[PDB]
């Protein structure tokens, strides 16, 4: 079925939970043996969220190459994404090592450091220009260059230096600051505006490594971001845009990381975002 009328048909029939459970039942199951080794227990935030072995990102290190991060490679859309958990106190150096080694331009952060009165990820970037961060375990230096605070999101320019080689690179940090502590946003308009700002920066383009996107676990909000981006790109590429099937795209993405889209409310929000976004693209 088309999307917008399938949407109304699920609303009127109140069957979002059943649609979402079908997706959960059909989703791929692949091994995640490296994630479960005892030496990696303090590298995982949640015991039930792990990268599959076949798609995990490997650190270029001979001691321990593990990070909780996955490469989502979308063949028809010609887009790739790295989805990862919010960094832990003992993985901030690994996080920036990955950014460096994978040649990423942008980092997309969809959570606040504290939500619901608990810490959801480490403070992994510097908050003042004159107070830079040094990660001694991976030999990197990170400096805040500029910060632009808007009503729904903040953009930061960061400099990452590999202290071994003295090479430097500019990284863009796109921080969506207004996702509510409970539920999903009432309108997708600010989330779509944010997605378009990431696109306009070059951070999603083929001349760079894959964008790094995270929330707390790296499957829920993060899944919503890449699902909406990929669906909109396919609708631009194909002769028949109504042939884009959001459930099939989601199942394709779940071949690369488990658990993408965590609730039926997040599924409904993803439909809403793609529907509204397809009108603004045109050509409107
Ligand atoms: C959650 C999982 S591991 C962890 C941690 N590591 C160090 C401090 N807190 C928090």
């Amino acid at each position: 079925m088309e999307m917008e009328k399938e949407f109304e048909q699920i609303d009127k029939s109140g069957s979002w939970a059943a649609i979402y459970q079908d997706i959960r039942h059909e989703a791929s199951d692949f091994p995640s043996r490296v994630a479960k080794l005892p030496k990696n227990k303090n590298r995982n935030r949640y015991r039930d969220v792990s990268p599959f072995d076949h798609s995990r990102i490997k650190l270029h290190q001979e001691d321990n190459d593990y990070i909780n991060a996955s490469l989502i490679k979308m063949e028809e859309a010609q887009r790739s994404y790295i989805l990862t958990q919010g960094p832990l106190p003992n993985t901030v150096g690994h996080f920036w090592e990955m950014v460096w080694e994978q040649k990423s331009r942008g980092v997309v952060m969809l959570n606040r450091v504290m939500e619901k009165g608990s810490l959801k990820c480490a403070q992994y970037w510097p908050q003042k220009e004159e107070k830079e961060m040094i990660f001694e375990d991976t030999n990197l230096k990170l400096t805040l260059i500029s910060e632009d605070i808007k009503s729904y999101y903040t953009v930061r320019q960061l400099e990452l230096e590999n202290l071994t080689t003295q090479e430097t690179r500019e990284i863009l940090h796109f921080h969506y600051t207004t996702w509510p502590d409970f539920g999903v946003p009432e309108s997708p308009a600010s989330f779509l505006n944010f997605l378009f700002k990431v696109r306009e920066s070059g951070s999603l383009s083929p001349e760079h490594g894959p964008v790094v996107v995270h929330c707390s676990a790296g499957i829920g909000r993060s899944g919503t971001f890449c699902l909406a981006d990929t669906c909109l790109l396919l609708m631009d590429k194909r002769k028949d845009p109504s042939s884009v099937d959001i459930k099939k795209v989601l199942l394709e993405m779940r071949k690369f990381r488990m658990g993408l889209i965590q609730t039926a409310d997040q599924l409904r929000f993803s439909y809403l975002a793609v529907i509204e976004g397809a009108k603004f693209i045109m050509g409107d």
